[PDB]
């Protein structure tokens, strides 16, 4: 925000293209990151390139969910701050209550320039009050709406989503744990076989002390094959056998065999 | 309120819908993030989805009195400040003392503009003074209303809910516990079930010292199925069974079976 | 005190009906205040829901009296400040020692204004030096007159409760400790059958140091009923019994059973 | 003293019943809040209420000896700043050494005002030194004569109560003794009483280590009833039996049962 | 001396009486708050109440000799610092070497006040310069008639005390240790009895570790009773009884019986 | 950044070659020095000089994810600070909104010169607001396009990787792993081989604490050959074995053999 | 860089000759100086004064390289801080877009002289700007060489050494181990045999701890005659015997006896 100065063109038809521009690409450029940061995304590309559409857009409506705060606060504090609607809807402030290319040169003058004719067309200190007001009014209504939709989405998606609330917080811890132990093991597992691989052809391995408890403790020879492998990932549905319930494909293909 | 400048639109007919703006949305926006940043605004949810109407009152009278605590010192501290009323009910004090179109135009001029005539119609300062005395007479009355009404409600409030106080502390108690055992609970038994699903699928899983001995101590094979999972959540009545009363579902649930 | 600017209304009617109001609603604020930051209010509030006129009476001009602090030390900083009087008793100082419309004009146009004519009617500065002057005098009255009351009210009010002296003290250190007590205790007790209700429905516990050991003592299986619980509740009369005293509701239940 | 400004009412009346005000009632104030504050005055409307004059007085002429001590250097510090009988002796000076209506109105406009005509009548100056001046001499006067007193009443007053030094030193300390001893016992035999009712009501009572071993080494079970406990309370006379001495009324009812 | 800002009337008659009392007045307050300070003006008292001439005499002088330290620098420093004399002896000094009405009023102005005139008859400075030169001159004389008095009845007091210059160390550090002592006994004997009365009341005492240590090393039953108890206090006659001497009167009480 | 003051050439040809110039040429340093500081570039080279190209393209696309984020950032910090383009497109902006040979030199001069005519042609802030303008619009659209290139090549890179992402994320960590323990392990050997050929050559090698351990642990004769050292290098395929998935030509070589 | 001031000869033919002096000299010296403060020179030229090209050529080609980076550093920073070029291409900058003699000189009177006739030659300002233009065009223009030349040499000079990458890390950190094997043995020999022959003369040694204690652990003799240790010394070819690789010459003659 620093390093990018806000500057207007002050032209009659860039002016409306440009206030805009920077009301709504920053907000998609937060959005996309808000995918590309996040891991799942991985997940989901997979799932629709090879489950249900309950649990599939559950998933679905929380990504959004989680993705969507960055868009909303740059939003609310660029629409407050003024200056973008200022810049904005310039060209259309009516004079009839504060040649016409001329008419309109001036007018798009009008934001932060001091070029401005300060003439009877309008003064020059009230308009960007009229402006700074209308924008400060549509600002605190967006929010508004943000946060109103922020309830109503609480209340109607806790309707989507098909497990209770206290399932919905069993899930997301257990899918946080399964997918921290699932990281660490494989850690350990990789180094141990790397380290086989090395000894096998060098004659030994030199290695300090966790290390060489790590390739005392846990022997290991090989790894999971391919099919199973790939058996595995993905985004998993709740699978609800009869008594019984299932929390991630891992989980399914453990109980399964 | 530091990066939000009040500023005035100096018109005859604007001035009337953003003071009342300025001062009713914030309020209305703090109060609403009250519900959605408390959490049992989903229990209320769910018992609206699929108990009577003494306990549910109770609980809902509880939580829109703590959520109203941020709209009263937002109100205050704004309507003592003064400049909103001054901003806002200022196309109307009478001349009578201190074109009707250029009388209203001015009178809308008035409030922190400098622009104004500051001529026969009213002296400047003079009614600045009388605005920020009738906005702070009414930021008082304001506060005495809201305080006196905690007042009456804390007596008549103590006479809705069925409960003694006692009873209420002990409860409001209760819940705090068994919520946050049921957190910590639900988290070490989410993190054994990854441990045995992981485990059977690599061969072994790397713990550090704490998670080693949490699986050490609490072996599990299978958490509750979906049927009385379900049946768990919610808000509770408490249900005075003959002889012994019930504070929450699982209460329920487990005093029945 | 601080962000509460006192401005004055230059009004002949407006004067006398807002220092009164900035002198005496404050202190109504901080009373009622008074009442609500307590908690016997509650107590009082079910007694007179459903003992006798004299330990009520106490327990109700002790209440009077720890609470009457605010208001007696805000009217004193206020009144001695000069400002308040000054505001709202300028509409009367005679002219005869140092047009009606114009006279009381000018008259409420004194106070701090500066717009005062400054003219044959009173100089400036004498005028708000005979108010100050009155101001601070009736001000040194009050405190007077307070602390007077607070050492004649003494002394009555050691009459009016039924108890000497030391049972006094003894009761009100009573009345503390099993206040705290009652609250430890039911945090406790509430801890426990919060975790055997979790333990029958997943299978297990997850407790530290403190909450372990708190388990492993204190045992328990079902809280005193509705009936009984309800009989506690309340401000107790000291229910001299032939031999023994009472002091709190409680302990006439312990010992009549 | 800070925040209380020194002003004064230039006017022919309005002194003489201002600087004796101001020199009077704080005073006034800070003895009686040497009397509330004190303890003893419960003892002594207690004994009042319901023992010979000789002690009685003895305690009379402590007390106040010891509360007058306020007030001694309240007028001391004050007199001799000089600002009151400056404000207060103004309409008096005589102009034979340095319209009456005009006369007496310069002279109270004399203090502290710059309003001050500065003419033929007195210098601005002069005045003031000559103020000071008398006004310092009785400063001095007056704390001689507070001093003297002290010793003559030193004198008079160890003249006046029945027992010797020696004894009034063991008195003295044996009545702090006895009031911090039975503080701290009342308090443990109230924690204890109460821990027994809060125990048969819940099933135990939750405790840290120090009240524990309050209640394990101190068992209690009923206080002592009510005659007696009024028959200790008072402010007792040195009663000389036959040989043996008896320095308060809990001694006397001791040693007597 | 500091909050004490002296100041000069400038006034024909009220310099000799002011320069004098503010010179002797503050001299006989320390010196009667030397003599209030100390305690044995007690004894003093009780043995003028109601032994021979020469040890009485002895005490006497001893502790005027303690107390006139104070006036003794007090007089030094402000003489010396000259203002004094200047103020006082002003309305006298010989207009031959540097309307008598007139004379005695701007001799009396001279001091301090610039309001002097400045004229034929005296210059300004050179006033103040002889006057301050007499005052110091009397202010070395007075310090050196102080001191040479201090070594003259150190002589003439070891003179007219009767005992010897060793026996004197012995006598003051006995009293001192003996009156150090009986403090701590009384004291400790005081709460060994308090805690016994309290005992018989509650059925036990709160005590801390030393407390308790001093209650079990100290049974007291009953404290000596009036007769002797008064029979002990006073100040002491070296009592030289053949072949053994007495130093207080306790140990004259002691080795009687 | 900061050591290279950018400057324009107010040249009618010589800004189209030089904007452009320092807006290409750094990317494409920035990019080569990406390949040259990783390592893998050397493996590559071995492998386009002596496996199919399914892993060698997802190498290739990983190494090239890798290194193209120096010149996403610096083409953005560049192309939105505006002076690039500002010095670039100058020739170019159209003088219809806002001699040919003086046309082209004094649009030249436009730039951060000063040396401007600031004439009929354009006036000076107008231009460099307009340019700015464009800048930074093209600034955030190439942001835009790079951002969601990214996300759309996870998706589709993730389809171009032959490996699923668990696999992938396995198999990163283990090229990891394999390659440090081959670093430490080579150093560990040649340390060892170095210490006995100077051994046999002085008699005795002078080693600290951990060379003389590492030489007692491991001792070491003779390292592999040449040929199958060689056969280790490269990059490897994942060689899908049936059964038995390959992860490193080390892994193919070890199993091998 | 700091204390040489870069000053310019304005003369017409002596700033060809001074520009491309301070850009190609201190490259030469930076350069030499990397030959002459690495070690390895030695060995070169002992190998060139007494193995076949291809090691020869690799050990120089990785010499040059390591060697080749402070001038291109310096070229770098010196050919983008503009003055070198600016003072060196000054006499040729065409008049023709911007007595030959007179023009020669006023030419190289240009750089930084403002001796300048500042004329109808050329301005000053914007030849200073032509001339930082083309001068840091060529700056970047050379970076981009050198590192472009970086990437090619890595993969063709890891064509030129005959090992692969595997073996060239081993035999660089083989040679760096033998290295500082040598140098510490070949110190504590040294000393030992010092030590041995100054005993035999004194008859003894005065040693601190740890040289006593390399005497008593390594007793030496006589150290390697001359032909031998000649053998050893040079820069070794990797001497592929067959079966078994050799990478020192110490390796080589270490394994051929």
């Amino acid at each position: 925000y620093s390093a990018f100065d806000f500057n207007c063109p002050c032209l009659p038809r860039y002016n409306l293209a440009y206030g805009l521009g920077v009301l709504l690409v920053p907000p998609l450029i937060l959005f996309l990151l808000g995918f590309v940061l996040n891991n799942n995304v991985s997940m989901l590309a997979e799932e629709w390139r090879r489950k249900d559409a309950a649990v599939l857009r559950y998933m679905f409506c929380s990504m959004v969910q989680r993705a969507m705060i960055a868009p909303a606060v740059w939003v609310s504090v660029t629409l407050l701050d003024g200056k973008c609607i200022t810049c904005a809807f310039c060209t259309s402030l009516p004079v009839e209550a504060l040649p016409q290319g001329e008419v309109k040169r001036v007018l798009a003058r009008i934001p932060c320039k001091e070029i401005y004719d300060g003439q009877e067309l309008i003064a020059n200190e009230v308009a960007v009050r009229y402006l700074r007001c209308i924008s400060q009014a549509l600002g605190w209504c967006f929010v508004l709406l943000m946060t109103t939709l922020a309830f109503l989405v609480r209340s109607l998606k806790h309707y989507c989503s098909p497990l209770s609330y206290r399932q919905e917080a069993y899930w997301a811890q257990y899918r946080a744990n399964e997918d921290q132990l699932f990281q660490r093991t494989a850690e350990v597992h990789s180094r141990v076989l790397a380290a086989n691989n090395v000894r096998r052809f060098f004659g030994f391995v030199a290695l300090n002390k966790d290390d060489e408890e790590l390739i005392a403790n846990f022997p290991v020879e090989g790894t999971q094959p391919r099919p199973q492998w790939n058996a595995i990932t993905g985004v998993y549905l709740y699978r609800e056998n009869q008594g019984l319930p299932l929390y991630s494909r891992l989980h399914k293909w453990a109980q399964g065999l």
